[PDB]
Order: structure tokens, then sequence, then C-alpha cells
């Protein structure tokens, strides 16, 4: 790196101060913490984004400033690689080295990195960024801008966007004018693509009943309202938006949003939904969705990420069979350990498909899903998508089927591949997917719920002094450490019918998570509470 660059790096860093004693870690999805801790971190990330882009011969790299499901006082920064995927895993160590460098030395760490990565410093760097509605985002975008200006990257501020909009923009700008061309790299282009794909998938069917979408008082509320202006007119889809208060920042994810619904297993307390109204909740950056409704008995029923995965795997399997291509589109379902055991059992015994369990975090699920022609992957919390391999897409595009029924199914599959946000999932595209599926099957939430019955389950968020002593393995289902704790968990889970519990450190918040399921409500709650007390005791010595 040039002497003027190395100077502008140290000059710009002078404006900030590292918080004393904090060690930063990349975590499940990127640096995330209380927003007053973030300046030097974000500055470090601007440096890393420049290096990444240069290493990739000036391809657009994205930065999304968000803490996603986290409470409003947090923020964070996620890196996006050129095709929309999460920043390559090996590069999380480089980010963490820059973020932990004394500020005085950040210039030297930068040069140390150019040598180690072997980066051609004459390559252009091109970075595009956006943020959700969080109060700290503008300050952090200032810092990011300061880093990128110092390193002389070309950069574009896309203002407020959902996480998946930013991933979409990155993929578009890196594919524009090629055979791979994903769309126009603007917010309008995103709405146009979703709308056009949904029109095609919907040919010949209609949605029945309204959909009431809790938008977590985040950026998804205004963007979904905008998307609705683009959507086709006679599909029967009737969306009502609730919780779109992007004006009061304390409202974000507050008593509403997918994370509230999933962890508490209840509708937002401000919900005005009637019995049998079909509902869904997005989260604060619109990258999770779940569904839920009040049944005929006025009882809340949850349709979470694994319900979406299984819904999509069933539909795709029926379309591939109908299109005469079942033998050529092998479907697999990727899960994590948070998936309800009943959903795993359904995938195995009713859909008759392979499933794979991976670590928590979309990067891991996406990785495992590459092993299938069609890889359906969701986390229970409502992240996820469906990936189609090169060979699958070629089969879907080029098959010429014998009859009109087969052609209609083939065309529905082709449209689905344009609707489904490839790589990292997109909650709003997943919502249109679910709507299209129910419309084709003719199902209401009643029939979808009846596919399988979830085991009663429970999440407990446990605060400990030192979550780094909780080290997990086997798709994070067992604790290697602290010594003796897995033994206790194995012993506890065996006392309950269908008892299954595991504990692991969160990589997005300072807590340990406990999950438990069993055959009955009393058993699952007892198992979760006894496991959480064993964790709290261990983590708090
Ligand atoms: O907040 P988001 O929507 O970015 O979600 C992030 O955190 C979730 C919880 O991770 P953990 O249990 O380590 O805290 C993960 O399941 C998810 O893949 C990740 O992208
Ligand atoms: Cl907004
Ligand atoms: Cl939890």
């Amino acid at each position: 790196a040039s002497p003027a660059v190395r100077k502008a790096i140290s000059d710009a860093a002078l404006q900030y101060a590292k918080p004393e004693g904090k060690i930063f870690q990349y975590g499940t999805a990127g640096f995330r913490m209380k927003a007053d801790l973030l300046n030097t971190v974000v500055y470090a990330v601007g440096l890393l984004a420049t290096l990444r882009s240069k290493k990739l011969s000036g391809q657009w790299i994205g930065v999304m400033v968000t803490a996603a499901h986290n409470p409003a006082e947090d923020n964070g920064v996620k890196l996006v690689d050129p095709m929309g995927e999460m920043l390559e895993a090996e590069w999380e160590a480089y980010a963490t080295k820059l973020a932990n460098a004394p500020l005085e030395n950040i210039g030297d760490v930068y040069d140390e990195l150019v040598k180690e990565i072997d980066v051609s410093m004459e390559n252009p760097a091109r970075v595009v960024f956006a943020r959700d509605t969080r109060a700290s985002g503008s300050r952090l975008i200032g810092v990011l801008s300061a880093a990128l200006t110092a390193t002389e990257a070309e950069f574009i501020d896309m203002k407020f966007m959902t996480t998946p909009q930013l991933h979409y923009v990155v993929r578009c700008k890196n594919t524009l004018g090629t055979q791979y061309e994903y769309g126009e790299p603007t917010e309008q282009g995103y709405y146009e693509k979703l709308a056009a794909a949904f029109k095609r998938v919907m040919r010949g069917v209609k949605v029945k009943g309204s959909l009431t979408v809790d938008c977590a008082n985040g950026v998804g509320g205004p963007k979904l309202r905008e998307l609705i202006k683009y959507l086709p007119e006679d599909t029967g889809l009737d969306i009502k938006i609730v919780n779109d208060d992007v004006i009061n920042p304390d409202s974000l994810n507050f008593e509403c949003g997918a994370d509230y619904v999933k962890t508490k297993q209840r509708a937002p307390p401000s919900s005005k939904a009637s019995i049998l109204d079909r509902c869904a909740s997005l989260d604060g950056d619109a990258d999770r969705i779940l569904y839920y409704f009040l049944d005929e008995g006025n009882v809340f029923r949850l349709l979470d990420g694994d319900r979406i995965a299984t819904l999509a795997a069933s539909f795709i399997g029926d379309l591939a069979r109908s299109a005469g291509i079942a033998q050529k589109l092998k479907i697999g379902v990727v899960q994590t350990a948070y998936a309800n055991g009943s959903s795993t059992e359904y995938i195995e015994k009713v859909l008759k498909l392979p499933s794979v369990c991976t670590n928590t975090g979309v990067k891991h699920l996406h990785h495992a899903a590459m092993r299938f022609d069609v890889g359906v992957y969701f986390e229970a919390n409502g992240h996820g998508t469906i990936t189609f391999s090169e060979n699958a897409l070629k089969t879907i595009k080029n098959t010429e089927p014998q009859s009109p029924a087969q052609q209609r199914s083939l065309e529905c599959l082709q449209a689905l591949t344009d609707l489904i946000n490839q790589a990292v999932g997109d909650a709003i595209s997943d919502m249109l997917l679910v709507e299209a599926i129910l419309a084709h099957k003719g199902w209401t939430p009643k029939e979808w719920l009846a596919t399988y019955t979830d085991l009663p389950s429970r999440l407990v968020r446990v605060e400990v002094a030192e979550r780094s002593i909780f080290k997990a393995y086997d798709a994070e289902r067992k604790l290697e450490s602290p010594p003796g704790l897995q033994a206790k968990i194995d012993s506890l889970q065996s006392r309950y019918n269908k008892g299954r519990s595991f504990a692991r450190a969160s990589g997005t918040e300072d807590a340990v998570r406990v999950y438990a399921e069993a055959a009955s409500r009393s058993e699952a709650d007892d198992l979760a509470t006894r496991v959480a007390n064993a964790v709290r005791d261990a983590g708090t010595v």
C-alpha cells in the first residue's frame, strides 16, 4: 500500500478510541454488540472490505450495518462477498485481527494483511453498503465512509435497505451485463424481480384470505409496503402490515418481530388478529420470517422455519414428479439442532428425503445444502432459502416434457427458481413462496399445521460470566466444556419422553442458549429449566 494511503489510514483512525479492555469476535453473523462500542470495529471492517474487493480483482463487496434480531441498543456489521454469500470463512480471522489491532498499529496490520493475503494493491476496491433503521446507523456509516475514503475505495451508500436487498444489490452489480445477470442493482430492480417471479409462479391459482405481517417496526415495513405497489393485481394476495414504526427506534424488535414470536411462542401482545387470520412476523432487518395463527379454538399455533422448509420440500417434490423429472432433482433438507424433532421425523418418514444437521448460522447451512440438486435450508427461527445446483437449473431450464400438465409444473419450477433468493435467504421472498405454495396446494394454515405435530419445546436464554468456557461439537449438540456438564444434560434428557436438550454459547449476544423438547408441555419446561440451572451454575463460578 502507497505511503499516502498508509498515512490517510492512521490519520482517519485518530478520530476514534478503542474501548478499554474489549476483545472483539466475529460471532455467528459478523461483529455485533452495544452500538457505543462499534466505531473502531466498523472502521476496521472498511479496511477489510477494501482488501477483499482488491483480492477479488475489484468486485463489489457489500457491508450491511445491522444487528438484525438484536434489541435496538445494538448494532453490527456484516460482510457480503461478490455473489451474495457471507464473507468467506477464512476471512473472518482477518477481520478479527484488524478489529483487535491497537489503533496506532492498524496501518501495520493492514500491510501485514496485504502480504499474507497477497493482494495486488493496484486493483480497484469497490464497496456498497446499507443499514437498517437503528439509531446508531448513520454515525457508523460515517465511520465506514471514513475508512473507505482513506483506502481510496470507490463506494456507494444505498441508505436504508433490508439485509436481503443489500445482498441482491451486490450480486446484481457483479453480474450486470453477463450471462449470469441477476437484475438491475437498485431497490426498484429488487421489487420488479420479486413481482415478476411471483406473477409467473402464481399463474392459474389464487391466494385465499388475508395475510397480516408484523414488520417488527423495522425497515421491512416500509419496503414491504413499497413491494406491494409492484405486485400483480389478481393473485388474491391481500397483505395487511402491522408494526411498521420506523420513527421510534425503541420500537424495533420490541414486543413483536419473528424473534419475539419464536422465543416466546405467542403472538405479539399488540396483535389484533382474529381467529383463523393467517399471520407472519419478519424481524428488524427482514431476514427471518415465521407464520402463525389462532386456530378455531382460539389457541396460538406456530409455523416456524422448519415448517417453511418442509412446506417447500413437499411442494418442490410434487412439482418435480409432476414435471417428469423427480429422479433428476434429488432434494435434501438442511437443519440445525434447534429444529423440532417432529420436523426431522417428518422429513425422514413422510417426505422420505435425506436431512443433514449443521452448526447454527446461515453460512453453515448454505455450505451443506450445496451437496444436493435442490438444497432446502431453514433455521427454526425463520432464516433460510432453497438453493438449486448448476445441474438442477439446467434440468429445470432445458427439460422438454411430454404433456401440458408436465409443462405447467416445469414452468412453475422455473418461476420458483427466479422467486427464491439464492444463497442467503430473503424473508419477504420466502413469504411470497409460502403464499404461492398454499395457493397451489389449496391449503389453509390448518392443513399446513396438520402435516406433523411439533414436540412441546422451550428456549431459555441464560446469562453467564464467561460464555467462552461453553465449547460445543457435533453440529453443536454436545458440550466439550465445561467438564462434566454434558454428562448432566445427557442424564436429564433421558428422564423425559422424547427428551432432547442442548446448550451452546450464542455468537450474536452475550448469553448461553438452552433448548429442550419433550412429548408433553410439563416435560419440556422441566427439562429446559433443569438444564438452564445446570448451565447457570457452571457459567457463573
Ligand atoms: O440476527 P440474525 O437474524 O442475523 O441471525 C443470526 O443469529 C442467529 C442466532 O445465532 P446465535 O444462536 O449464535 O445467537 C442464527 O441462527 C442466524 O443464522 C444468524 O444469521
Ligand atoms: Cl425505512
Ligand atoms: Cl435462547
